[PDB]
């Protein structure tokens, strides 16, 4: 069945979010779209990007590197859909800032109003690990702009704990 998200907390009435791996979840949910936590040439080299692609033997990076040559780069804050390949219909590509390069922290916005294209969405925590930007702002920022249905898979227990009650307590 597509779309078989269990075991998420309701956050909002569009914010869901599990202690999960992202591609454990895609292949058990088979959403119609995930994301990716891009950046802007679609190098998957570790982190979410990287853990997706290695899951498509590098289908998704040999289509990535066709659609960069093709389309150009994508802009920070910006996306493009490309093949899920095994793990979803879709993948939504969405590059939030890199605070660590001094990226401007106000595109997270722009990244997750990309989510709103699409209905029903998998996704990670935009502009965390070595994006440099605090989850807490990240989901915050998430809450706020995204106006469909979004299920986020938080790899970090730890994270995930910290998420939550933080979200909650608020
Ligand atoms: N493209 C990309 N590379 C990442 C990401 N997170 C970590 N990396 C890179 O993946 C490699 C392994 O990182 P680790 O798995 O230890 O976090 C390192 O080269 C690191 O810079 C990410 O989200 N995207």
């Amino acid at each position: 069945m597509v779309n078989s998200f269990s075991g998420y907390l309701k956050l909002t009435d569009n914010v869901y979010i599990k202690n999960a791996d992202i591609v454990e979840e895609a292949k058990k949910v088979k959403p119609t779209v995930v994301v990716n936590a891009a950046n802007v040439y679609l190098k998957h080299g570790g982190g979410v990007a990287g853990a997706l692609n290695k899951a498509t033997n590098n289908a998704m990076q040999v289509e990535s590197d066709d659609y960069i040559a093709t389309n150009g780069p994508l802009k920070v804050g910006g996306s493009c859909v490309l093949s899920g390949h095994n793990l979803a219909k879709h993948c939504l590509h969405v590059v939030g800032p890199n605070v660590n390069k001094g990226e401007d922290i106000q595109l997270l916005k722009s990244a997750y109003e990309n989510f709103n294209q699409h209905e029903v969405l998998l996704a990670p925590l935009l502009s965390a690990g070595i994006f440099g930007a605090d989850p807490i702002h990240s989901l915050r920022v998430c809450v706020d702009t995204v106006r469909t249905n979004v299920y986020l898979a938080v790899f970090d227990k730890n994270l995930y704990d910290k998420l939550v009650s933080s979200f909650l307590e608020m």
